[PDB]
Parts: structure tokens; sequence; C-alpha cells
């Protein structure tokens, strides 16, 4: 995250931290717990993942340094990707990753919701991206969780920003015009959280973009609501 500040402990219970064990244990990507076995993320976060035996979720951490050999962690079961993903760019950028065992729920970790179909035309005004990612484009993985709030664009707004790409109704950019404030590398798969009526849900997945902060380049999010169904497919299949 590049211009944030620190979060507090408990502040994003249902974000997590996704580790390799490949070739060694790093930081992946950032996640979101969204049910009791379930960690919603980017699918570019898989690039030559061969395994889920290599993987590791570990939620309730504030500190990177939290982790050593002997915490706790979720071994992953399952990994879902869109079938009609690609590439980040061109869309589709949605996973979720199926946990072996169930996620207790209590104040250090919990689930965000998931945005109501309804909720389609509703203007989110305070959103905020978190992560474990660089604070600058040739940095390093920070050790505590760090949120920047960033304005949503509409994605005509976004199109005019992105010239050679298609930005579709199933991709959400949030930036300010000037830059200063936006995901970095690491932060990927990770929230875009925001805050309606009291209630926190998940609106963007932490996709890509054209570098960090920069001038007229927002943040580009998988659009969450334009997913609830193929959430509910596979979460909830029979
Ligand atoms: C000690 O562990 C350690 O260093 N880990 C570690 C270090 C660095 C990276 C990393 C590097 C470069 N790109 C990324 C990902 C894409 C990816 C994801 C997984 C694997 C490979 C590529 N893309 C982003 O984050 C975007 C998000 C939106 C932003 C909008 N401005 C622009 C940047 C991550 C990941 C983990």
């Amino acid at each position: 995250i590049v211009g944030g500040t620190a979060s507090v402990r408990g502040e994003w219970p249902w974000q997590v931290t996704l580790h390799t064990t490949s070739p060694t244990q790093r930081h992946l990507c950032g996640g979101s717990i969204i049910g009791n076995q379930w960690i919603l993320t980017a699918a570019h976060c898989f690039y030559g993942v061969e395994s889920p035996k290599i993987l590791r979720v570990y939620s309730g951490i504030l500190n990177q340094s939290e982790i050593k050999e002997d915490t706790s962690f979720f071994g992953v079961q399952e990994i879902i990707i869109h079938d009609q993903y690609k590439m980040a760019e061109s869309g589709y950028d949605i996973a979720l990753l199926k946990l072996e065992t169930t996620v207790g729920y209590g104040d250090s970790q919990r689930p965000i919701c998931l945005p109501s179909k309804g909720d389609r035309n509703v203007i989110y005004t305070d959103c905020w991206v978190t992560g474990w990612g660089y604070r600058k484009l040739r940095d390093k993985i920070q050790n505590t969780l760090q949120k920047a709030k960033i304005p949503l664009v509409t994605n005509e707004e976004c199109q005019k920003r992105y010239r050679g790409h298609k930005i579709t109704h199933k991709m959400i950019c949030a930036g300010y015009r000037e830059g200063g404030k936006d995901a970095c590398k690491g932060d990927s798969g990770g929230p875009l959280s925001c805050k309606h009526n009291e209630v926190w849900h998940l609106v963007g997945i932490t996709s890509w973009g054209e570098g960090c902060a920069q001038r007229e380049r927002p943040g580009v999010y998988t659009n969450v609501v334009e997913y609830v169904d193929w959430i509910l497919e596979k979460t909830q299949a029979v």
C-alpha cells in the first residue's frame, strides 16, 4: 500500500495473508474470509502454483513477524479459479480457496459481507484498500498491515485512464486523479472494503494497475457484485 498508515489489530478481521512454501515460505497475496471454510482472492496469485499443498492461509495477523514455524495456519483443500480467467488485465480475476479446516470466528478473524445484487446501484463513499504490499515501486513486503482510503471512480473515467485496455463492468477502479494512495506489489488478492449503513462490504479484489499510486492511473479491482452468483455457485454446491 502506497500512502497508507499502519492498521490497528482487529481492524480488518477478514484480511488474510496467503503464503507459499515453494521454494521457501513467503507472503504471496492478500485474501478475504467470506465463509468459515472460504477465502476469496485473485486468480493471478496462482500463476505456476501446481498444487494447493504449498499454500498456507494465516488469519488474525497484524504483523508478518507473528508468523513462525509454530504459528497455526489453515491448509488449502482446493483452489477454484474462475474458468473464464486468462489474465488480470482481461478480467475474471477471482478465485476461491476451500480451507481444510473451519475458521473459528472471533474478534481477530471473521467474514466480510459480500455486496447485495440490489446494492449494485449504491454509491460507496468510504472505501479502504489493505495489505502487506510495497509502499513504493521498488520496496519490500511490509511487516504491519497497511490501510489507505481511496475514492471509487466510474468505469467511464477509469477507461479514459487506461487507453489500449478494455475496462469492463466486471472491473471497478479506485484512485485519486493526482495519485499518492493505492495498492502496490503484494497487495493483490486482498480486499477493497467499503462501509455502507454501518456494514462493511467486499466491493473489490485488488487485481492490477499501471505502476503504483501514479497520477491518472487508478488501481483496477475485480468488481465483486458481478460475481456473487459465481461465488454462491461454488460455495453452496449441493
Ligand atoms: C518475502 O515475500 C515477498 O517478497 N512476497 C511478494 C513480493 C512481491 C509480490 C508481487 C510482485 C509483483 N506483482 C505482484 C502482484 C501480482 C502477482 C501476485 C502473485 C505472484 C506474482 C505476481 N500484483 C500486485 O500486487 C498489483 C496489485 C494492484 C496494484 C495497483 N497499483 C499494482 C500491483 C506481487 C508478491 C509477493
